[PDB]
DNA sequence: AAGTACAAACTTTCTTGTAT
DNA sequence: TATACAAGAAAGTTTGTACT
């Protein structure tokens, strides 16, 4: 009953990644990862480019489990 | 194929729907979809939703 | 009518700059 | 070195309509 911001952290934290390694594995600016993480951004448009970076299912990041 | 556009049309039609029909099930605006196929929307926000009306795969729909 | 396009307005996301 | 906040610019979505 998670947020997307919660999945980004746990994931990015578990791949032991800074917000700038992730921000950049995925070609983003770190400030963009932050926002998603902040609860600020809710439908990142780079949701696929970043899942690649986190190596996770885009649909899981975006939406949760069941 | 190519572009998101090429992939979006083909399949709409082939699914046999119209912008307004899709868009109404993707449940966005006929217009949002016009811009996509039109090649102006490079990265939909309703993509899991569009693609899910068309009934496929977002990755597949987005890219391939 | 039926189906698709075209355009400003309004919104959400991503960046250019620091601050902490 | 890592993360966070603030305006504004870019990408998308709606609102409204014109054309075939």
């Amino acid at each position: 009953m998670q947020t997307l911001s919660e999945r980004l952290k746990k994931r990015r934290i578990a791949l032991k990644m800074t917000q700038t390694e992730l921000a950049t594995k995925a070609g983003v600016k770190q400030q963009s990862i932050q926002l998603i993480e902040a609860g600020v951004t809710k439908r990142p448009r780079f949701l696929f480019e970043i899942a690649m970076a986190l190596n996770c299912d885009p649909v899981w990041l975006q939406y949760g489990t069941k």
